[PDB]
């Protein structure tokens, strides 16, 4: 019949979750400005999911892969900046919407 496309559907799933997580907690969900520009904590986690998961992609260091996904720019301490972010803020919010 009819067909559409993929757009920002999912895409607010994430905020809208993460955030009726952190606003109950009591501090608002903030996102970081990383390269100029805002960050899709969106993409970057969905990529790590679909890659094999942190464990696995951290054992794979694929940190760099997996930065360079989002065309970043291939030079700058960036794949740390990751990591971080997620075990800072998409630490809690993935242990705690893990497991139904």
């Amino acid at each position: 019949g009819s067909s559409g496309s993929s757009g920002t559907r999912v895409k607010l799933n994430y905020l809208d979750q993460i955030a009726k997580f952190w606003e109950i907690q009591g501090s608002s969900l903030k996102i970081p400005n990383v390269e100029r520009k805002i960050l899709d904590l969106y993409s970057l986690s969905k990529i790590v999911i679909e890659e094999g998961g942190y464990e696995a992609i951290c054992k794979d260091r694929r940190w760099a892969r997996v930065a360079q996904r989002l065309h970043y720019p291939p030079g700058k301490n960036i794949g740390s900046l990751l990591r971080s972010h997620y075990e800072r803020i998409i630490y809690p919010y993935e242990m705690f919407q893990s497991g139904a």
